[PDB]
């Protein structure tokens, strides 16, 4: 499918060169960064989604995540679907487990306070997160079957708001520096 959201999100420390490639293909270049997000997708997030996705560099020095990212308001949930990080997997409270595309991935809730959020300014929201057991390798063609993250997330009380906003396969990073070269369809 065609990508018709491009997102370049920086709160402005170091270097971070986001490219919008042509199609679905983006890259960045990272260098001792605050926290950045950027990547491509879907303006309006779907439930039912099959994101498809091939990282042809995945080259993080340090904290970076490849993760399909999204947000829900009503209530305000920001929510990450991690294939592969750098030096730190993201962990928070284990609710459990849901295996899905070939890989097993631990399901976790955390709470983020009085941080940026879609919306702009500071407040506190709550985070869900798919993250993979083992990092999934790089270079082939990957899928996300979200539809199986949503309905484990959904058996574990983990509700998604009504009101959905962008979905992007993304490069998250946080005081790091790295590259990475992915293209999203």
């Amino acid at each position: 499918a065609s990508t018709d959201y491009w997102q370049n999100w920086t709160d402005g420390g170091g270097i971070v060169n986001a490219v919008n490639g042509s199609g679905g293909n983006y890259s960045v270049n990272w260098s001792n960064t605050g926290n950045f997000v950027v990547g491509k997708g879907w303006t309006t997030g779907s439930p039912f989604r099959t994101i498809n996705y091939n990282a042809g560099v995945w080259a993080p020095n340090g904290n970076g995540y490849l993760t399909l990212y999204g947000w829900t308001r009503s209530p305000l949930i920001e929510y990450y679907v991690v294939d592969s990080w750098g030096t730190y997997r993201p962990t928070g409270t284990y609710k459990g487990t849901v295996k899905s595309d070939g890989g097993t991935y631990d399901i976790y809730t955390t709470t983020r306070y009085n941080a940026p959020s879609i919306d702009g300014d500071r407040t506190t929201f709550t985070q869900y997160w798919s993250v993979r057991q083992s990092k999934r390798p790089t270079g082939s063609n990957a899928t996300i079957t979200f539809t199986n993250h949503v309905n484990a997330w959904k058996s574990h009380g983990m509700n998604l708001g009504s009101n959905w906003a962008y979905q992007v396969m993304a490069t998250e990073g946080y005081q790091s520096s790295g590259s990475s070269n992915v293209t999203v369809w």
